[PDB]
């Protein structure tokens, strides 16, 4: 086998058709279903997997009482196959931490999984199913990256981690590795002013991720790649249309190199495809909270700060919750051209349904179609009332 | 690895074993097993599993409540080891939605899985578990398919799908693929009034599919189509012995190129092996309700107006209930013929026993022997009281 | 891969140490294991697995009520992995009845299964997960064959089959498979007078089976097979030591020709390995019902009716239940020579223990070697109060 | 493939990272997992997974009452996944007993299972998963082994066994297996007065087991094995840093070639890699009972009685309780050294916590890292109270 290169373009993109859906929340009422959080897709060149922290137990179970919880020893990046619930027997552990990503690089899979307490956390490379590289915490202050795929070009896999406030200027690093190896880190530069839980794509040898400002902005920081110079770029997406949660309404002119304002302190992980004419914008429905999900036709959306809409799609109604978003691609797929995907996680009880006492999720998952095809909408599908 | 062809012809169809049995809502009573509908069998070279369409909960969970509910966002197209039940832990997901087909060309396997509202219902065609091929909804009427495997020759895997009304006329086109990719596609042709549901095997480089008239027939609609030449023909069985559900009493007189009359407005999946003087048909044993089933030998039905029984078979007692029925075979079975295979849906649940609150299945599955083989019956075996 | 020659001898038998126990009623308590009866052993070359009859239910289900029922539309020949319970998640179906038998031929597995009525039983013989053949009741009451596994030479798998009265003369056929295929069949010759459920083994070029008189015997029929000429004798193990159940005390003068009188119409599935002073018998302890199991060394067994055991070995307490027993062995293993297995049922439920109302089994299972080792005894260890 | 040899030496160890936790009471408290002790952990070629004794029962299940019993007939070792809780579902059982060790040579698995009475036990050496050699005790007082993994060289691969009384003089040997058949074995020699338990890892054609002296001694007793000459010696840890339990506070000389005293008749299964410079040692925190877990530094604390810890790193709290420990090193990673791991035994249930009746345990591990890395604690996590 071989490394993967990023050859390919991304396809034209004129709607999205469902692609995965696992429905956990539902069949975890009478099911032993890991209880979860910060899931996302990843695909081998044979397969195609979901992946997420698991809360180290089951929704059923006592133990799921107080998941809200973020940080604890008994979280572990767990994978298991598309579609499929997570559960306790089919379930596949990669590493034990609280924030992780993971990619494969053609030949093996690289998974990098972050534990510790806040001012002594420490992430651990695996490659090939074992450890093979250590990063230690270099601003004491909860050691942190992307909570979705990587991407490699080459056997070269950047990531992107953050180490210090959540709420103010912090320490960002890539990372770039090749077989769990490390090759090179360096700071962020550019004008992006705070980076969270990049969602990354490749795409002709280039690199996209979409970033989260928890700081001031309501636009989307972005970090372009070269993985080859093993250099990068940053700013925010020009567009007036606003695509991080909680955010201002969409106002008429954007901002490019400085958040846009009137919400701090929060944010959501999400994702966009950036692609001239064939960009698409993720971002929740409602302003105020984690809820609905929709996919916008922002042409240069990345370089036009008068861009509106042009074409959307619904995927989750604005009743039904959501939650982070992220964006995948299956490079070894046939065809001359990479088709964009993107999964959204679907966060059920706490802190908006506090009549049960935990904190899960399933998953809903879409990939673009050349076809201009019919819009459903994809809620979790659970009942609270069932879980009292 | 080769693309299949289909050089053989039929075995000689004398009696009918037993080939598989899940008993899936009897084991359902105390373990995860999933709720289903709509289950079929479909071999790949190495291996025969059993299909069904997921409820997305299982049987005992309290989001079972309601699962008589056709067409949802929770269900799914799953597939299972031959004989055992659907369950959470053993079942994969082949795709997403409401309606479903699947066939392996000896190379791959082909799925096709249909979600949306009534209105806005799309087709997805994955190929070696890959999305390749998207379709819209032409008629925006409930844009839905077999229910059963297709068929393939040469890599070339015709599918037949039925847009708009269910009680008059609709917009029937059959699809032809190869490795997921579009090839071709036509509207129905011939003397069939209404299809729905084609139950399909192939047999001499020619594929036969036995549907159902849901609008005015008791007899059921055959579509005969030609995979090299990509082209088709269609009638109905002219035999006298109806074999839809519910249906009037036999006549001594059948049609041949128009509806037997008598019911309107519904029907049920099943099929037919038409093969000359080897031809079986299957049907229901109640002309009113899905209970019993039955196998027949009727002499060249598919053209004899007149022809009627001359030897059978018991598959379910007419005091069990049955459901959909469909044909399969094993194209990578050893010998110089194709066995003929087939399966029964044993509906337990609503609205015949409404008093559990759920909708669920067992199947039975059986294959032809050139013995004269005894017979028996075969229940689903649940106890609804259990279940209370 | 190639088909298995039987060139080896037995390994001389000094004593016999544990090999495999699934604890299954234990486990089955609290998880999903299926209800099963009439278990056995037997290895392909790369695996060694356990195999039993399940009832198409759980332990803890409501449908294990019931469940001493013999034959029945539920019922199903499972495997599953070695000392692992039999779950509805990690057991595979290998064909579907109420009566078994199964081998692997060096290149490929035939499983063979009976069901149907009383009167209208019939075979299906599956070789490589396919059915292949199939046999109709020659008598019309209860077909039924071993119950353990055959043994194959040089692709050739004699199966002893038995029709016909279970208290009385009836109609017992040894056939001969090849690949599934019937090469061969011929009525019971011999000295022997009833036949049931035969337990074999094979040494140099010969296949010997232990089987059960369930008519007027308390001795043990045996069948010495050849698998080259398809030819066969029959007789009775000539020792005094009398190894049925129930039975009549031990007396000094055995019969080799005859039935050993004093108790009709009873008996179980027993075994033995008659290799000149290599010869040890199985028994249960207990002369009236299932309980205690031992191992005795008596030479010359089979051709000397004065003989008596030099040498024993217990492996189940009188005071603990057993049941059914047979042989199996490795022939894959490494070595100059076959080392003797066998498996022993561990009855638990109904008849003996009626505050359950289901009946089922867990299995031990021992091999020779060569030191004198210790020895244990090894009780099935359910305690049934738990399950009330 | 090949058999593996002993060319490497020790990666330097700078601090430990979370290798693996499978969390398994917290899971087990609503899923199928098994009631386990005497963990450990060891590596294939191409995998790594835990393994433990299990005691035939789940958790939840009436039968894990009373499983503080150490041996009995419903005991067996399983492996599973790594990270992944033992199940019923997802665990493979290895060989039956209630004593083990295991370890993979290259081409394949060596299991060893002591099984039996206290005055007639016996061993089962498995290879391949086959049955190959057996040994009788040769003292009639609990035949007993290393409860963690083996280490081979060159195809050759030294066990050590105990047999005779816990609290006195007993009678130690070490067994030399190739591909499962015996070589040589001989009786302990050197100055360690008592062995128990010993722990094991390979470097540079070197075999370092370090042990439990249950009788007089806290200080832990180390066996140096050389498996190409297939010869040994024995002293003890000279280091004043005394790492059995429970055991006196620690003094400024320690002993090298006796027992330190003020503890007799107990003790806990423990490791320490020893490396010159680069010397590790293990120990619980608590000196009276087995609760917290403890790296510690000591530079020659094999040669060296004066020697005193320079650098360390908690593992376990003290508030929280631990067990048996272990060595272990996936001898087929990438690197010029091998990587040196560990296992925390994490106990729950009785004695400590009698409010439940059952005894458990959980697995923490840990490898080393050339970087300084930041420390947390791994408790097992679970809540007694929601057992009750
Ligand atoms: C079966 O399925 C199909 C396929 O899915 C369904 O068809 C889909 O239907 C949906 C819903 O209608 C469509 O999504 C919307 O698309 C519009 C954009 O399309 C319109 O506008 C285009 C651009 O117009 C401008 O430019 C052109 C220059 O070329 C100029 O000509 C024009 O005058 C104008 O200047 C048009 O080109 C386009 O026409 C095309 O499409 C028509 C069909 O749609 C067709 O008839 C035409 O012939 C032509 O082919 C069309 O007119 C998006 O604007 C819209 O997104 C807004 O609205 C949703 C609510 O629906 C909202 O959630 C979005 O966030 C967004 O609204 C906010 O953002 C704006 C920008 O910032 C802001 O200005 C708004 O005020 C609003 O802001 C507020 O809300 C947000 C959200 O909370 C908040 O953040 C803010 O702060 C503030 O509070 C939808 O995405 C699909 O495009 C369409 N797909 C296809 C293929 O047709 C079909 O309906 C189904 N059938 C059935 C029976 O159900
Ligand atoms: C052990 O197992 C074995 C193997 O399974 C068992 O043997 C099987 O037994 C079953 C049950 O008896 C048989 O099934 C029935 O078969 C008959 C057909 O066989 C008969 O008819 C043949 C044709 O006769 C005509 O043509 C010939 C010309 O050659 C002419 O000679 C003759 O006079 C007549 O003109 C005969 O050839 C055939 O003889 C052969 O077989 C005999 C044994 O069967 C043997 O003794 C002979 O020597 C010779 O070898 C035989 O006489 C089917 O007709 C029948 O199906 C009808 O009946 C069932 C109810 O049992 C019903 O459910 C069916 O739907 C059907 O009845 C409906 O359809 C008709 C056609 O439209 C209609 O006219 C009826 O009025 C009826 O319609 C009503 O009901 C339906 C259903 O709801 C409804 O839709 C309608 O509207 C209306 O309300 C059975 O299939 C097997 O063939 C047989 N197998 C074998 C290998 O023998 C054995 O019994 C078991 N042993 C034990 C101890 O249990
Ligand atoms: C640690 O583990 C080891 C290894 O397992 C344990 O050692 C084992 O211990 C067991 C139990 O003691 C032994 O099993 C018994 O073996 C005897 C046979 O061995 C004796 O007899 C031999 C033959 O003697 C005759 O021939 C020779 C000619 O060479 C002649 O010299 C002699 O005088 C006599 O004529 C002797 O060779 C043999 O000696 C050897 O072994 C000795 C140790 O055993 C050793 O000390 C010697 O130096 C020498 O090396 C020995 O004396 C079996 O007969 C016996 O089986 C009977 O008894 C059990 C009950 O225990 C019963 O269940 C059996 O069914 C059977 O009894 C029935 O059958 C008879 C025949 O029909 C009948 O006559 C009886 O009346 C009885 O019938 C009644 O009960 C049955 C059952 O319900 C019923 O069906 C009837 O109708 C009727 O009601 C045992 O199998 C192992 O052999 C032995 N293994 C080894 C390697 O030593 C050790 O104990 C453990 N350690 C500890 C501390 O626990
Ligand atoms: C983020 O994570 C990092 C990485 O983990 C954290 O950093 C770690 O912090 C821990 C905790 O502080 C450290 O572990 C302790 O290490 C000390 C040893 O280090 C000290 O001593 C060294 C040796 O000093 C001697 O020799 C040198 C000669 O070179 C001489 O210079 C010196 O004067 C003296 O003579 C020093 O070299 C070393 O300095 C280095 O490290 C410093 C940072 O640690 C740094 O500032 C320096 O510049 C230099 O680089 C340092 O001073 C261990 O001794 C200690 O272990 C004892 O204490 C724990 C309790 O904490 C106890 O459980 C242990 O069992 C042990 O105590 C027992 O054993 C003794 C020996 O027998 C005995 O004498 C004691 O009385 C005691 O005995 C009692 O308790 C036991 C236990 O029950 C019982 O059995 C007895 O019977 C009796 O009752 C710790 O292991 C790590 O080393 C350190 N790692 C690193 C890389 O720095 C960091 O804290 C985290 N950050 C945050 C914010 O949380
Ligand atoms: C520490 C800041 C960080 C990103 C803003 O908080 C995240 C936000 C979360 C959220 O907004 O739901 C949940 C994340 N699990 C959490 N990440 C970590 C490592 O705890
Ligand atoms: C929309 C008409 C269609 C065929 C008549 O209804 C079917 C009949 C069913 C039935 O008769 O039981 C159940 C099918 N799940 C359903 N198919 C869909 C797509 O909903
Ligand atoms: C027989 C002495 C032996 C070592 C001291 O006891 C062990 C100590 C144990 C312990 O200290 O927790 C549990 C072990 N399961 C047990 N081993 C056996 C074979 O029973
Ligand atoms: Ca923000
Ligand atoms: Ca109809
Ligand atoms: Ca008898
Ligand atoms: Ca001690």
């Amino acid at each position: 086998r071989n490394f993967n290169n990023l050859t390919k373009g991304l396809c034209t993109i004129n709607s999205w058709h469902i692609y995965g859906k696992d429905n956990a929340v539902r069949i975890g009422e009478s099911s032993d279903v890991l209880v979860t959080r910060e899931p996302y897709v990843s695909c081998d060149p044979d397969e195609c997997r979901f992946y997420a922290l698991s809360q180290g137990t089951t929704i059923r179970g006592k133990h799921s009482n107080g998941t809200i919880h973020d940080r604890s020893q008994y979280r572990a990046l767990i994978s298991w196959p598309l579609s499929s619930p997570p559960t306790v027997y089919n379930s596949r552990v990669e590493c034990i931490g609280w924030s992780s990503t993971s990619c494969h690089d053609g030949k093996s899979r690289m998974s990098i999984c972050i534990s510790g307490p806040n001012n002594n956390a420490s992430a651990v490379v695996w490659y090939n199913r074992r450890p093979v590289a250590e990063i230690n915490t270099w601003a004491r202050n909860i050691l942190r990256t992307q909570e979705s795929e990587c991407v490699c070009h080459n056997g070269v896999c950047p990531v992107v981690f953050t180490d210090g406030s959540a709420t103010g200027p912090a320490d960002t690093r890539i990372y770039y590795f090749k077989e769990g190896k490390i090759l090179k880190w360096e700071s962020l530069t550019g004008t992006a002013k705070h980076i969270e839980e990049c969602s990354c794509y490749g795409e002709r040898t280039g690199i996209t991720c979409t970033c989260r400002d928890n700081w001031q902005g309501s636009n989307r920081p972005v970090i372009q790649i070269d993985p080859v110079a093993m250099t990068h770029t940053s700013q925010y997406i020009c567009s007036p249309v606003l695509t991080d949660n909680p955010r201002p309404n969409d106002p008429n002119i954007g901002k490019c190199n400085d958040p846009y304002p009137g919400n701090n302190n929060n944010g959501v992980k999400g994702f966009s495809y950036l692609d001239g004419a064939n960009t698409w914008l993720g971002r929740t429905i409602s302003t105020a909270s984690r809820s609905g999900y929709e996919m916008l036709k922002v042409p240069n959306a990345l370089t036009d700060d008068r861009s509106k809409p042009i074409q959307g799609q619904t995927i989750v109604l604005n009743a039904d919750w959501s939650g982070y978003s992220g964006s995948f691609m299956d490079y070894w797929a046939e065809g001359d051209c990479y088709r964009a995907c993107f999964y959204v996680e679907l966060i059920r009880g706490r802190p908006k349904e506090d009549k049960v006492w935990w904190t899960s999720n399933s998953i809903v998952s879409m990939c673009s179609s050349t076809e201009f095809l019919g819009q459903w909408n994809w809620p979790d599908g659970a009942k609270i009332e069932y879980f009292l």
